[PDB]
């Protein structure tokens, strides 16, 4: 009887290494999805910037042409 | 009393597996992105390609219109 205890004690300490493992797993993989939405969001503002100035440009030769 | 015992290891149990699963879940979600990402740019490539066809027509015109 003694030794089903052991056993059982020794597979909950198991479970408890790999549960933990595993949970912290998943903590790492968030912040690497969040990293990588963060890192996107930038290099998309940084596309908007860069067509900005065409679209200035194109702006104000429009309303330049518009007065002539 | 083990029954206790019992329990609290199938808790642990679940608690692993549910784990596994999210990791799964996540891994999956992060490909998905990183397709998706690629797609996009391609995309805007594309819309981009056309402006700058219609500015080198613009160019040559230009150019060839000079005195």
């Amino acid at each position: 009887n003694e030794g089903q205890m052991r056993e059982l004690q020794d597979q909950l300490e198991a479970e408890q290494y790999f549960s933990t493992l595993y949970k912290t797993q998943v903590k790492e993989l968030k912040e690497e999805i969040e990293e990588k939405n963060r890192e996107n969001l930038k290099k998309i503002q940084e596309l908007q910037n860069a067509a900005a100035t065409l679209a200035t440009q194109l702006d104000l030769a429009e309303t330049k042409a518009e007065s002539e």
